[PDB]
């Protein structure tokens, strides 16, 4: 009378067990959600970081709370000229009209695993300084200049060190898929 | 009268999941290699799988691996995980590709959460997600 | 709970030694 329902199948699923006992604790992992550019490996790991940040403060001479004002011009270059330049060179940084010059050998070579790994830590303030700078006048960074990218609104996802995270928009995504142009 | 009797699980007798005896020694031989003892390594490899689902399976020996607590990332040696997994590193880690589907469904369902498998190849889905680690 | 940190290891290091005093004074 009772229409026959179909008996519901259960899928076992399979822990990894090793000799009796199980590998995986489930009270944690149902309790584990780490950020998934944290445990990434485009970002380098913030030991890593640090490193490369204290080395670079060796090389220069310039004591903290100073600093930040080096690092705050470094991006900015980094944004036009990529990450992947040439070691014996120099990156250039202004105040108001006269430029001034600094190494790029401490840089690139105690940045670990590479430059673009190191300064992809930068990769979340990069795209709120373009969009800033894009408001009052159109700003491309060279990155899309080179590549032809005809866009205006996309252009703060136009650097090399940007980082593809699970919350970028699927046009930036495709944007950065045809690389060479 | 056997044949007609002999049913195995298809991937218990498969070649791309490494062998129950290949994986407990890969178990103890990176528990002897970090020092830790039983009843607290499995925190350790609650966290193994889920760096392997990010950086995929075939990163280099001479890395390193990050797992973190609260807000700071703790650091261990990539070069027992590899080195003494056998035949390969994919083929040990599959024996969790069951718990992996599970977990990156269960962190799917607040917000998207993609597996980096799938968004250097445009994976151009969101259900999809659950099978797309190495 | 706290993540299972892997325990540092440290290398001791041998300075030279005669007769149970170094020779270098650091």
């Amino acid at each position: 009378h009772t229409v026959p329902r179909i008996k519901a199948i259960t899928s076992k699923m399979r822990m990894p067990k090793s000799k009796g006992a199980t590998v995986l604790n489930l009270e944690h992992l149902l309790e584990y959600a780490p950020q998934q550019i944290d445990i990434s490996n485009t970002r380098a790991t913030q030991s890593q970081f640090d490193t490369w940040y204290e080395a670079v403060q060796l090389a220069y001479d310039i004591g903290e709370t100073e600093m930040p004002t080096v690092m705050n011009g470094l991006m900015v270059w980094c944004i036009e000229n990529g990450t992947s330049p040439n070691i014996n060179g120099v990156w250039v940084m202004m105040d108001g009209d006269e430029q001034v010059e600094y190494p790029l050998k401490p840089i690139v070579e105690n940045a670990k695993p590479t430059l673009r790994q190191i300064m992809a830590h930068f990769s979340d303030v990069a795209e709120a300084y373009i969009e800033m700078r894009n408001k009052k006048e159109p700003y491309m960074p060279r990155y899309g200049l080179v590549r032809n990218l005809r866009d205006g609104s996309l252009a703060r996802y136009a650097f090399d060190f940007y980082e593809v995270t699970s919350r970028t928009p699927v046009r930036a995504r495709e944007a950065h898929i045809q690389m060479k142009a």
